[PDB]
């Protein structure tokens, strides 16, 4: 973009690395600091931010943190925990704020992130979608006013290769609702409906799961009464949803140096 | 309406009787012949077709077939099998064509209907919705062209008091698809998805069931490939869907005296 | 129901009167006080709350406020402004709290309601649906977090006899969003899309209108970004949605004697 | 894939070229013959079908028809008419069957294609989606049985950069319906609904248009009566929908040498 805040994207030729580029490129106030790749890297030294399209962007694919350690303000990581912990110690070193989307840390791993945060400002989250998060927060506002009367159902659709049912986002939805109602999902979820099964039990939260084709991800929570239904649905079209939120956080970091934050923090969901 | 074909509606103050009235009233070419009720009947003798609204319609609620046996052309029954078999023998008698929507006959019951039909023209079906039927027929046209590539899923929503999952209409959908593909539903249906369950198996037909509030009935069959999905959905808002189809059949009977027909017959689904 | 709070429903054989009955009947903590009708009334004196089904309920259709003025706690009115102003002065008189859903008052009319409220606790609103209202409130929470990035679209479907486009609920949605964004609907609404019309202008709020069959009312607001969309949809199935909210308000009145409140008040939407 | 029929994909590094690769790769019975690029081409000589992922595929990006003119059976073109007419004359020459998706020919252009077809088997269509086409064909089957009663509405959603409203696919839908009913779209379409506009006129076909974010393309035709609605919806997720159909046609060509065919031909839509 070119704008007050400067961004490096590690994992440059990766699935998210690509998107994180166009995002960075796109979002006002954030400008593409650096673009890293992995040594063996064929996109190395040059192939300068033209994964995201946009021909030429000025910035160039590197391999060294210190080779560029002054081209960027915030470090954006969607890599592997082993890279993460690398990037981590260098970020801490040079007071570089991070945005971490990498998953799969172990416990040792999280503590590190957590400790680094004493000296550096980090955004670490398991879901960078703004839609999802906003959605999880509206779900409890709706649950407080309707949760009691209504029949609450959760319907999710995913591609044919999704191996667990229901998804985690769905379970997360279930959980927000449940907690809004001072209930426990464990005592009211219903994951299947087959055969003869009496009338629906009040207070239950049932789950319906659709697995087909290439569906990136769709989630709907329904608040159904006699006479009406309220639905809040989230449809993900691409992994650009994750990228966008990472970048927004990157822009939000600008001006922090504190601790450990999440999308709630970025999104001020707590005062919504 | 007042129109070339004349219609009596038994069960006049019943759940369908009411609707069958407005329908009869509404549909061009069909005119409200008579409106029966049950002896004890408080709507008796008068309360003349003003369940359907329309103030006054000329026709009057009776109790006797022979008290009116010449006010109507086709007899419309959505009652109880015990009434049905009554109405039956009088219809046969006076060469009165019937439209039967009543359910729950036993085997003795169907044979009778079937036998009556040697002398009289009857429309007997378990689902009078035109939408449903049309839908079942488009489902096999779509299945023939896409059935092979696609992931076919069936999603149905019903009120909180529906006691079986999936519905019969859903199973019927499954069955049309399956037969279009020379398959057997029994070997490919999947009614639940809970927990860890590997990637979706090709050739399967999964079912997703939603039970909430007052939903009259919603059915969707999805044909999902990489890159796209075709959906065919049927939403029932009221039991007017059944009434409408009964009346249409009543109009179609006009000019038949043959056998036993169904909605396929009425709807010429076979040449669609 | 029989429960701590007691309710009279004027307009007893009217379109809402019927529903307001089943509601009153249904909702815990509210019990069917009285059921009024209009003098000429054929449901008079007896036909005791059996419009809502439930055979017999104990309460009996009357014609006189003072004939029953002590059978009920809160007065529920969905009538005509001319009845309203009647009911009004008697409610004020006997410190009877009201719930008014009647529409079409003139200015003289509202002032009266407003004045009555100095001495009596009234709930007066133009839309008693809880779903709608909750929905209008989630719309501005979503607008504050996403309103800026997203393309916000509003899609509404109504029966074939709806004569204005878009509906008022839709316009209301537009308006909540717009105000959340310190904008003015007037400068960004787009009600039609026909022919050649360049790319969508940022910051706009477009409206899409569907008019078909018997659709009671469906409203969807979409928050669309690159990569995802959040939808909040309200589907009305019956006019039971209005009835339910009226009764809930009736229960909420219990313990008030103050002024003039609305669904916001009943629903504590302000602290949501 | 490697399979009885052999395929060359011109435009190899283009938007469709990429997808046409994975498709070819994916579809049973079709095997990736050759992959062309344009002289200046950096993916030249090698970068062998690894745009579609799949690391290495054996086949290699070339520049010469005769450099490969015996590596493939059917020629797949989604290029520019100027390339098309090139590819054309060489296909004719070596009795190579074509699949053409390129758009924008002029009249001179179509005649050529049409003439080439006297000696060669070509599939030329403006929409290679199977879903769309199947859909257009189910639309007229539904229109014949319901078209008369129902209120038919067409709702389409597209990204924020779509410049005409409604889309061509939508207009095409309108047109199939209209012709099924021996009507003319021109006398019954309704493209906008704004302001005060009386009840919906019977026999009309209204259009509702949604323009937001990155929506690839969604189309729904609704058949709405009192009491129910049938919907047939097509959702495009990617341009893989076009690629898939091109390849299927490529496989269908196998064994033809005749004329000019379209997706109707490939899909046997005429006997469906
Ligand atoms: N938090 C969220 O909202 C979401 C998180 N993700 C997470 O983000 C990460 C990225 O996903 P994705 O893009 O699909 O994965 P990919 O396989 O696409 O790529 C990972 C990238 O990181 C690079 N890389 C891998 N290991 C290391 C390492 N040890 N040191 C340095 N660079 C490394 C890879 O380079 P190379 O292959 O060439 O070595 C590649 O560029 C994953 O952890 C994923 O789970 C994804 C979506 C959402
Ligand atoms: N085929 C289809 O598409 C559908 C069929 N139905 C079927 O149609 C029938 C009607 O349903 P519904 O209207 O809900 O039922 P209801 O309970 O509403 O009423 C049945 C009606 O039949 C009358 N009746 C009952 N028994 C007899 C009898 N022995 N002789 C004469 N009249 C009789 C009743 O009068 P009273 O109570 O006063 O004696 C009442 O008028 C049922 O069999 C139902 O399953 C419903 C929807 C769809
Ligand atoms: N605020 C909201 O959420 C909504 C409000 N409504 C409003 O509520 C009202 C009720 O609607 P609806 O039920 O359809 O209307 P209806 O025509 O169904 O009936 C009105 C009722 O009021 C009675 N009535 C009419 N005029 C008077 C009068 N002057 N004094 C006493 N009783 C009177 C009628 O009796 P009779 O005919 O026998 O004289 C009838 O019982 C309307 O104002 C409507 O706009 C409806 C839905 C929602
Ligand atoms: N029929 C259908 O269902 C659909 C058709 N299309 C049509 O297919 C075509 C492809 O679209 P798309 O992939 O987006 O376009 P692109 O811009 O992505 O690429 C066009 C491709 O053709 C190559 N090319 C362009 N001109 C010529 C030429 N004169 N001779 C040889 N090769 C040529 C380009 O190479 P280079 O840039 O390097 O020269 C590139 O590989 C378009 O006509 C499009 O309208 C797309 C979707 C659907």
């Amino acid at each position: 973009h070119d704008a007050n805040i400067r961004v490096a994207i590690a994992g440059a030729g990766g699935r998210m690395g690509r998107q994180l580029i166009q995002a960075a490129l796109a979002l006002e106030g954030v400008q593409l600091g650096a673009a890293l790749e992995r040594e063996g890297s064929s996109l190395l030294g040059s192939d300068a931010g033209e994964l995201a399209g946009a021909g030429k962007t000025g910035v160039t694919v590197q391999s060294s943190l210190d080779a560029v350690k002054d081209d960027f303000d915030v470090f954006i990581d969607f890599t592997r925990p082993e890279g993460t912990l690398n990037h981590l110690a260098f970020c801490r070193q040079h007071g570089k704020g991070m945005v971490i989307g990498t998953t799969g840390f172990d416990e040792a791993g999280k503590q590190a992130i957590r400790d680094a945060a004493a000296d550096i400002a980090i955004v670490f989250a398991a879901n960078f979608s703004v839609g999802v998060n906003v959605m999880l927060k509206l779900l409890e506002k709706a649950a407080k006013v309707m949760g009691d009367y209504t029949d609450i159902e959760i319907i999710e659709a995913h591609h044919r290769h999704k191996v667990d049912a229901p998804s985690g986002t769905a379970l997360a939805m279930g959980e927000a609702i449940a907690h809004a109602l001072d209930k426990d999902l464990k005592d009211c979820a219903v994951y299947s409906r087959e055969g003869h099964t009496g009338e629906r039990v009040p207070g239950t939260i049932g789950f319906a799961t659709v697995r087909a084709g290439d569906i990136v991800g769709e989630h709907t929570a329904m608040f159904a009464d006699i006479g009406e239904r309220l639905e809040i649905t989230h449809k993900a079209s691409s992994r650009m949803t994750f990228a966008n939120g990472a970048v927004r956080s990157a822009l939000w970091l600008s001006g922090k140096e504190s601790g450990l934050f999440d999308m709630r923090d970025v999104l001020d969901l707590n005062n919504l």
